This record gives C-alpha cells, sequence and structure tokens, in this order.
C-alpha cells in the first residue's frame, strides 16, 4: 500500500534496535504503534522511530 513518510528531522538511535536516518530519509511506517512514536523500516533496518520525525507524502 502506502505508509511513508518524509524524515522531518535527524533521528540518531537511543535505543537498542531503534531506528536511524536522516531528514528527507523516507521511513516505511511498518505499523503504526505508538501515538508520537513507531515502528518503521529504511536503511535495511527496522525499528522504532517519533512518529513527529517525519512527514507524509501522500497527502
Amino acid at each position: 500500500g502506502s505508509t511513508y513518510v518524509q524524515a522531518l528531522f535527524d533521528f540518531d538511535p537511543q535505543e537498542d534496535g531503534e531506528l536511524g536516518f536522516r531528514r528527507g530519509d523516507f521511513i516505511h511506517v511498518m505499523d503504526n504503534s505508538d501515538p508520537n512514536w513507531w515502528k518503521g523500516a529504511c536503511h535495511g533496518q527496522t525499528g522504532m522511530f517519533p512518529r513527529n520525525y517525519v512527514t507524509p507524502v501522500n497527502r
């Protein structure tokens, strides 16, 4: 389907397994878990990332 976003800012991991990307990086929202936090995938690696650190592309 379509669950991508565009990294609003740079997110450096801060958890064991977390996600790590850089502004404009399209996160792949694989499973909206939490309101301000979600599960996704980008640099060939999945993990969690603040949902407010990204922005929808299909809108």
